[PDB]
């Protein structure tokens, strides 16, 4: 067996220079997750969630990693840590164990979301705050099984030994990166329909987007004013009468309906009233200059709003109206806000301003909550498969041919990717989650008074 001090690499003010960035970076880690931990426990509404407790899984393996990995470093590489056989075995195998729980955390994260949006109403049958925690239970025991096999008598006795490690064989390295590869696998081919499923929740009609507003309903119902109206919004009279709403649909469709329309005949309906909405904005001296300057999901938008409050209404927003044309979709977004429109209807009137603002249907969506969920993994598995890469194709390498001693310096700094993938993680959380963002609101009120 070789000893620990010829794995004991640094030459004077480099071990200084690691000493300092190992520090900052392993507190800063750290100080970064136990505040992800802290707002998901003290938050009634994440902590009852069961994809909140997988996010917070994600927040404790990292965190732990941190002070583990930070303290073994600067310990071995800087004070020279004279461990025993024993004291050793459990040191990397805390290490190995910390850092395979965030791969695990991640694919029960990434399968969490796949039966959320394949299946929504089995889900809340399916996934409960017990049946998650129990879960989340074999997966940090299998992780101890599979981390904890060295110390159990899986060393390097006969066997050759590794050229990065102490006392870790080629056979269990080999075995560990195949598991880990297998792992990853896992989670891109669920992520793979995780991405495709997601991208069918999004509108992108003027069709999709007046469902959620307006409410697709195939029978005759009454709107906030009281009028009787069909399907997207049609009005059929404006007398209280149920037969002269009844005689109006029929005349409008072709047929004796008896109140009731097929999909089919409900989506030409509201074609014909596109049309009609179009040709208005055309016969507006206000509208049409503005119209001709708008995209074509700007657009969809501005028709809208007309279906809300009429040509004579949305010509009313003059000054907003020219901050639209001439492309100054901040000012306009602040100058539509402090109107009644948005005092009577904050829901209608935040996701228009923000389709004025952004160009996108990314405020138009069942479930966006869950979507967006979905949109903020990808991004964390992302940074994950980036920073880890040069660490694993390092040790891959480690398999195949013998190392120099300035490739082995090479791979002490670059494991610091390890460190700085656990700092990108709580910083994009706290940016794009908007449950996590609103729980640290409330979290600051009762730490202030
Ligand atoms: C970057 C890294 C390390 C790592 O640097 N471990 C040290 C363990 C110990 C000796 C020495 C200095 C200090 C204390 C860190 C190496 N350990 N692992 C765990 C895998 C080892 C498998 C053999 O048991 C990693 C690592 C983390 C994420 C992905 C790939 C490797
Ligand atoms: C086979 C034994 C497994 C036992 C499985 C445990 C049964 C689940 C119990 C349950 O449904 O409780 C969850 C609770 O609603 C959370 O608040
Ligand atoms: C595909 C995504 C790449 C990210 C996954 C990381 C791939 C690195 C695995 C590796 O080390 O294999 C390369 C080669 O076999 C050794 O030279
Ligand atoms: C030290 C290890 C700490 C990790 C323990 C995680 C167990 C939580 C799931 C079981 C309920």
């Amino acid at each position: 067996a070789p000893p620990m001090k010829d794995y004991m690499i640094l030459s004077g003010p480099q071990k200084t220079a690691v000493a300092v960035l190992c520090t900052l970076l392993g507190l800063l880690s750290a100080l970064e997750n136990v505040a992800v931990l802290y707002l998901i426990l003290s938050s009634h509404q994440l902590r009852r969630k069961p994809s909140y407790l997988f996010i917070g899984s994600l927040a404790l393996a990292d965190f732990l990693a941190s002070v583990v990995f930070a303290c073994s470093f600067v310990n071995f590489h800087v004070f020279h840590g004279v461990d025993s056989k024993a004291v050793f075995l459990l040191k990397i195998g805390s290490v190995t164990m910390t850092f395979t729980a965030s791969v695990g955390s991640l694919l029960l994260a990434a399968i969490d979301r796949y039966l959320c949006l394949r299946y929504p109403p089995s889900y809340k049958a399916l996934l409960t705050r017990g049946r998650a925690l129990v879960l989340l239970g074999i997966m940090w025991v299998l992780s101890a099984l599979v981390s904890y096999l060295p110390l159990m008598g899986w060393t390097c006795c006969p066997r050759p030994c590794s050229e990065l490690f102490p006392l870790i064989p080629n056979d269990y390295l080999l075995s560990w990166l195949l598991f880990i590869a297998f792992l990853f696998s896992g989670i891109i081919y669920t992520y793979g329909h995780v991405l495709w499923k997601a991208h069918q929740h999004v509108a992108s009609n003027i069709f999709e987007m007046l469902r959620i507003d307006e409410g697709l309903r195939l029978k005759i119902y009454k709107d906030t004013e009281g009028y009787y109206t069909i399907g997207i919004g049609h009005l059929l009279t404006k007398s209280p009468s149920l037969n002269a709403a009844k005689s109006e649909l029929d005349k409008a469709i072709g047929r004796n309906t008896n109140g009731v329309i097929t999909k089919d005949e409900a989506e030409k309906l509201f074609n014909q009233d596109v049309d009609a909405a179009v040709r208005g904005i055309l016969r507006n001296a206000k509208l049409k200059p503005v119209y001709d300057s708008l995209d074509a999901v700007r657009r969809a938008a501005l028709i809208n709003m007309v279906f809300q409050m009429g040509e004579t209404g949305v010509a009313g927003f003059t000054n907003s109206l020219r901050m639209l044309q001439q492309k100054r979709w901040d000012e306009a977004a602040v100058n539509l806000a402090k109107s009644r429109w948005y005092n009577q209807t904050p829901n209608r009137a935040k996701r228009v301003i923000t389709t004025f603002r952004t160009g996108t249907w990314d405020a138009y969506a069942r479930m966006r909550l869950d979507v967006e969920l979905a949109k903020t993994l990808g991004l964390v598995l992302a940074v994950l498969l980036i920073c880890w890469f040069p660490v694993l194709a390092l040790m891959a390498h480690s398999l195949a041919t013998t190392l120099s001693d300035q490739v082995k310096k090479a791979f002490a700094f670059c494991s610091m990717l390890c460190l700085i993938n656990s700092m990108v993680n709580p910083v994009i959380y706290a940016l794009r989650s908007e449950e996590i963002r609103s729980s640290a609101h409330h979290c600051l009120a009762h730490w202030k008074k």
